[PDB]
């Protein structure tokens, strides 16, 4: 039963302004948080871990981080992973957000409103899924759709 | 009362094969469906198109078109308009999918699975949004959420 705790999320709880984005009228440090997981499924050859927002009124919410191809030993992804604060295992690829770009950038709602801010870890049966660093987090999600064996999220309330 | 018609598509029929993908399983012509609309609210300053499936199982849907800053004056798109068949009008741009790439690319859906593929025309309040090329269609769809004065759309069936 696959479990996702994290030395900083709490879930249900108000997002740590640690994770907050840094601009767009907010000033949060933009630093992904840490997540761990445990339990995993027999089977499992890889992770993909994302940061997706529901909530944003878009017509397809937010893809606020979206990290795949993590090795079948991954069991944890230390503070600021997204940030350019840890080196990229091999293999590992930061693939294509909403922000047009690839890393972790944090919540940064329409003023006064609240948000869920789902982050959540996928085992998956395949040791790779076959993307690039343009894939969007809706490529990335077709593949885990497909390939999952379990997940497990917390969700952090902003603001 | 904004109306969006089309010489091809028809509002809760089947998408024609023309405008069903030409790969990953299929052999649809992949070609974009002609788009017209009327009674534009007064105030409209630009329009933007888009073709989102909400069932594709990604966790955010799909985005298979989008079409941004058309002008003011702009009532039609021909067939083909996003697949090369006709000249960009100045300033009008095709932003990012969620296929990685610009421009229209059609339905695919898990072998006999029936999705919706929406067509929509957004009228804007403002002349141009501020995007490039790489912007994803949740990034459009947030400037369009804070910019439209109305929409249109017709959905079609596939498969």
């Amino acid at each position: 039963a696959m479990k996702l705790i994290s030395n900083d999320l709490r879930d249900g709880d108000k997002l740590p302004h640690r994770h907050v984005f840094n601009g767009m009228g907010y000033d949060g440090d933009n630093i992904s948080p840490h997540l761990a997981w445990d339990d995993v499924p027999a089977g499992t050859k890889s992770f993909v871990v994302t940061c997706y927002d529901p909530d944003a009124p878009t017509g397809s919410g937010w893809w606020h981080w979206v990290v795949v191809n993590l090795p079948a030993d991954t069991r944890v992804l230390p503070q600021g992973f997204g940030s350019g604060l840890v080196a990229m295992p091999d293999g590992v690829l930061q693939t294509r957000t909403d922000f047009g770009k690839t890393g972790y950038d944090g919540a940064a709602p329409p003023k006064g409103e609240t948000h869920r801010y789902i982050f959540t870890v996928h085992a998956l049966d395949i040791e790779r899924i076959d993307v690039d660093e343009g894939a969007s987090g809706a490529m990335v999600g077709f593949n885990v759709h497909f390939h999952s064996l379990a997940s497990a999220s917390i969700t952090a309330m902003f603001s």
